[PDB]
């Protein structure tokens, strides 16, 4: 008999073995440095130092035989392939004519991006986050952003899973034409640039390679050799916890819209449509896309884009094409697949698409019902209100008035209501329509007294500017803040009001409002109570459910009151 082998662990990448292939000391190309493998490389070093060595060996996973080669020395590399991620218990013997000798068994690692390597993730979730057991029928959604690792601190063990059916990843960038993404500074651009290089136009890449697979968590047990690290491989362990979470990239947002414009050529789409599938398959914790155009028609970051007559047809033409894609995907791997999209709910954004056609092809319709009012201009409203406020002018709700100045309203007024309503008039199901619930305020600075025509509501006022104020407020942009900051710094423990804000509710819109009197500063968000009032308006018309953006910025009370009001 030869000597038994010995495996070498450090020589052998520390038996972490993946069938994707991921760059995590550099950053470069999209192409460049993810590469999904079929069949996992295998390469395992054992020595045999005392005695004779044989003249064959053979590996075994879980007693299975899966490779075999030749031994010439006291030391032997085995390279071989292996398509089937997990973990198995290792044994290399080694051969010749009158017999073989066992390795001692040894865990071996083989990753995939569905996370079958991986024991499901430890939650380190805020306990204001509370319990409730509503109706796995109704969906209740939320942003995760890729960026809320840095600053704000927030991981994927932070989110309240067990309150969520699904949660979309933002964001998946386009390459090609991005001058919006430009315009907002830091190193967006910059990183994009890095990701596209190599990369056709109009194929999707990841944004933020550090945060997405990259980035060692200790938390999630991430050692140096681990081969997936990041949020991915969190999300991986995540779905290993919850099976039945949805996990769901978003693609564009905001800022990262201008791809989509040039959709109106279909050989853009089919590179768009074949790159999102390759996307899939090489990241499979994934459970389908969400489309967030902004917008068709025009009217969002890129000032110089859109086209009313052209974008809708084709925002319909790439969701049929979304369609047969993840038809070929849920055949090849007997998974569902979910399409999705985060849509405009103002009358202009609404008119440029058949939605009702569009609908057809998608599971669900994500209504942004947020941002209708903001720091952009100097106009006071309220950004995530349900129904029309307090404020508004005679026949601005419906948009069959006159504004101050003497012109014709072209729209019904920017809210919730108006957008459900122009959706359900169009053709749209209602069980495929989600309200959305804004875990932010967006604010102003200057909104002072003297500037009111209703003595009592500060949306009747005029602005100076966009809010200012610091990252330990939760004040991350100008004219945005987290809803955990309004919390701690505006409203305090008894919502009365503090550091000189006070506490408002417009009734008749459901929506809240803190207000400091002598800086100016006003803040439109929602709150329990306006919340509330959306998960009664979502039930009573037979919404599919709720989603929030972003969940980072919740302290749990939003997500709270978004369940209490499905009850």
């Amino acid at each position: 008999a030869p000597t038994a082998p010995s495996i070498d662990m450090y020589g052998s990448n520390n038996l972490q073995f993946s069938k994707i292939e991921l760059a995590m000391e550099t950053t470069s190309g999209y192409n460049d440095m993810v590469k999904y493998h079929e069949l996992a490389k295998i390469k395992v070093k054992f020595n045999q130092w005392s005695g004779t060595s044989g003249d064959t060996y053979n590996v075994y996973f879980d007693g299975v035989k899966v490779a075999t080669g030749a031994i010439t020395g006291s030391q032997t590399t085995a390279s071989f392939e292996y398509g089937q991620g997990g973990l198995y218990q290792m044994e290399i013997e080694a051969c010749d004519a009158t017999g073989c000798s066992k390795s001692a068994p040894v865990e071996i690692t083989i990753a995939d991006t569905d996370g079958s390597h991986l024991k499901p993730l430890t939650m380190n979730v805020d306990p204001n986050n509370k319990s409730y057991n509503t109706d796995p029928s109704i969906v209740m959604g939320t942003y995760f952003v890729e960026w809320g690792i840095y600053g704000r601190d927030y991981t994927v063990d932070n989110m309240p899973v067990d309150n969520l059916t699904h949660i979309l990843y933002g964001f998946i960038p386009i390459c090609g034409p991005n001058e919006s993404v430009k315009s907002v500074g830091g190193n967006s651009f910059n990183a994009l640039q890095t990701a596209c290089r190599g990369v056709n136009d109009y194929e999707v890449v990841i944004h933020d390679p550090w945060a997405a697979y990259q980035k060692s968590f200790p938390q999630a047990g991430h050692e140096y050799s681990t081969p997936i690290k990041g949020n991915y491989a969190m999300l991986m362990a995540l779905k290993q916890r919850n099976p039945d979470l949805k996990i769901i990239p978003s693609i564009g947002g905001g800022t990262l819209s201008d791809p989509f414009y040039d959709f109106v050529d279909k050989k853009n789409r089919d590179t768009f449509v074949a790159s999102v599938k390759k996307f899939l398959k090489t990241w499979k914790f994934y459970d389908g896309v969400d489309i967030d155009w902004e917008f068709p028609g025009g009217g969002g970051a890129a000032a110089d884009k859109g086209d009313p007559v052209n974008d809708g047809p084709a925002y319909i033409a790439l969701m049929r094409e979304l369609r047969v894609m993840l038809d070929e995907l849920e055949a090849e791997t007997g998974r569902t697949y979910e399409l999705t999209s985060a849509i405009g709910v103002g009358y202009d954004k609404i008119e440029d698409v058949d939605y009702a056609d569009a609908v057809q092809y998608m599971d669900y319709i994500f209504a942004m019902t947020y941002d209708f009012y903001g720091g952009w201009n100097n106009v006071p409203g309220h950004q995530t209100a349900l129904y029309c406020g307090s404020f508004m002018r005679p026949g601005q709700c419906d948009g069959g008035g006159v504004d101050e100045n003497g012109e014709p309203y072209k729209g019904p007024a920017y809210t919730a209501d108006n957008g459900i309503q122009l959706l359900l008039a169009q053709g749209v199901p209602a069980n495929k329509l989600v309200l959305g619930t804004a875990m932010y305020g967006r604010g102003w600075e200057g909104v002072t007294p003297d500037t009111l025509t209703d003595p009592n509501d500060p949306m009747t006022g005029t602005a100076t500017g966009k809010l200012k104020g610091s990252t330990a407020q939760g004040v991350w942009e100008d004219g945005v803040i987290d809803y955990k900051g309004i919390k701690s710094f505006m409203l305090g423990a008894n919502n009365t009001g503090i550091n000189g804000f006070e506490y408002g509710y417009d009734a008749q819109a459901e929506a809240p409002w803190v207000w400091n009197r002598s800086t100016g500063e006003l803040i439109t968000f929602d709150d329990h109570r306006s919340v509330l009032a959306k998960g009664n308006y979502a039930k009573s018309l037979g919404l599919a459910g709720l989603f929030s953006w972003e969940i980072d910025a919740d302290n749990g009370d939003i997500l709270n009151a978004m369940h209490e009001g499905m009850a």
